[PDB]
């Protein structure tokens, strides 16, 4: 018909074929479903009218389909569209050395080469403004990025690569506050600067929970959505695509079998039951600080094959810390329920479970397709990376929550370098840590030996009120 005849044709343009069931699917705006990936760059950039939702969720997740080489080859090959044609008597115009009439020409520029140009040059400005690290990753993409917005031309175009230029020599600057002062830092018995008898014991319960919940808080903020999709940090080049992401993920697990470490450690019954009962004492200050992170670390370790096994240790933890302990477990139960009614109603700041998340983009990722097949052919399910960027948008609404906490940086040292595995691998350690639990306390048949204290210093603990 006229429409497809006024488009440029398919063997000088191809993001002019039209729409069918082979190419894209739906679920004012429609929702895309699933598309080739010309006809999502298409929509990306659509001629009538801009879309910021499928602008934003494009570029989270594009990655999972696409690499960010390619999508600048696709961006920049949509943006150069071919002007048709003279007509007959504008040939015979311009042969004649007169002005032609260009009317087709005319409105072709204005309501097709004009908004879809104006629409890439905003997919560059959302990409460089809210995944500047795919630039950092790639040196050339950046140079590439460059040599394109440096050789635009046009009267409307000017602002959207000045405003782009802007952005990119902000983020380039970028590699290189509290309305109330923070409470005053707790000391127990390890005395400020003494970082060679830093240790669970030693340091206070207050303020281990308080460095803590500012080293997860930065960790958790640093996180970016990209670094969930297409379950990246899985994949065999995790390191590059998720560096935030595996940093919490590792101190999560470092912190977590660190407490373990220091419990089957401790052969000693006594000395044991403090050990435990001052991990108790620092996930209620978590529970404080609403670091929901860190109260699931602890959950974690109390729950852990070498932990949960120890009854004759928890047979001495008051019932208060019992209570305490058993409550933060109900907070996972019936799929997080209590955990998120909880999120949902305390004030900022706090610090979100994260291996929720995981879980449920693990999830999404493993029981949706890849692809949709129509007639033979296959179609990207954009609906599926729409689902993971809904669950890294809940991440995202709790990542400008700073606390009002001084950093002791030699307490934040101390945790950052936490090295409970050591040399070990995690199977073989928590194998080791379970072998020990087995130890200090033998199964059922076998009597409970004595075994000899190992800290000089005393166990009564400070508390937990300030
Ligand atoms: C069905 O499996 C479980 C049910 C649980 N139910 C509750 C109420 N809490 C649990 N765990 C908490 C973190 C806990 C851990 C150690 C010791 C105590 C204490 F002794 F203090 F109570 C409490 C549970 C753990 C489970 O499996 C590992």
């Amino acid at each position: 018909g006229e429409e497809q005849m006024r488009l440029p044709s398919a063997d000088v343009y191809r993001f002019a074929e039209p729409d069918s069931e082979e190419n894209i699917i739906f679920e004012g705006i429609p929702i895309i479903k699933a598309g080739t990936v010309i006809k999502l760059i298409e929509r990306l950039t659509y001629h009538m009218y801009a879309d910021p939702n499928f602008v934003r969720t494009f570029l989270t997740t594009y990655r999972s389909f696409c690499k960010p080489q390619e999508l600048l080859s696709l961006i920049i090959e949509r943006f150069e569209i071919p002007e048709p044609e003279p007509t007959e008597a504008d040939r015979i115009a311009i042969e004649n050395g007169d002005q032609p009439l260009s009317a087709e020409l005319k409105r072709f520029r204005k309501e097709y080469i004009q908004p879809v140009q104006l629409r890439v040059l905003n997919v560059c400005r959302h990409w460089v403004e809210h995944h500047f690290y795919d630039f950092e990753r790639d040196a050339y993409l950046l140079q590439r990025m460059e040599e394109f917005i440096g050789t635009v031309r046009g009267k409307a175009m000017k602002k959207w690569v000045e405003s782009i230029t802007k952005i990119i020599q902000r983020k380039k600057i970028a590699r290189d506050t509290f309305q109330s002062s923070p409470p005053t830092v707790e000391w127990h018995i390890s005395r400020p600067g003494h970082i060679e008898t830093f240790d669970l014991l030693t340091l206070h319960p207050i303020e281990i929970a308080r460095q803590l919940t500012l080293l997860e808080s930065d960790l958790y903020r640093a996180v970016q959505p990209s670094e969930l999709v297409g379950s990246v940090w899985t994949k065999e080049d995790k390191e590059i695509n998720s560096p935030n992401l595996l940093k919490m993920i590792r101190h999560t697990t470092n912190l977590t079998l660190w407490f373990e470490k220091c419990i089957v450690e401790t052969e000693n019954l006594e000395e044991r039951v403090a050990v435990v009962s001052r991990i108790i004492e620092i996930l209620q200050v978590f529970q404080e600080l609403n670091n929901f992170n860190g109260v699931l670390e602890v959950v974690s370790a109390m729950n852990s094959s070498p932990v949960y096994r120890l009854d004759h240790t928890f047979e001495q933890i008051p019932s208060r810390q019992k209570k305490i302990l058993e409550e933060a477990h109900e907070l996972s139960e019936d799929h997080y329920k209590k955990y998120l009614a909880k999120l949902r109603s305390i004030n900022p700041p706090c610090v979100p479970f994260f291996g929720i998340y995981l879980t449920n983009i693990l999830k999404t990722e493993e029981g949706n397709p890849e692809v949709l097949k129509r007639h033979g052919k296959e179609l990207i399910n954009f609906s599926k990376r729409r689902k993971v960027a809904e669950i890294t948008g809940e991440i995202q609404q709790y990542q400008n929550q700073p606390y009002c906490l001084r950093v002791e940086s030699d307490i934040k040292r101390f945790f950052e370098n936490l090295n409970p595995m050591g040399n070990s691998m995690e199977k073989e350690f928590t194998d080791y840590l379970f072998n020990k639990s087995l130890e200090i306390e033998p199964r059922n048949p076998k009597p409970l030996p004595r075994f000899p204290k190992k800290y000089s210093y005393p166990l009564k603990s400070p508390g937990v009120r300030p």
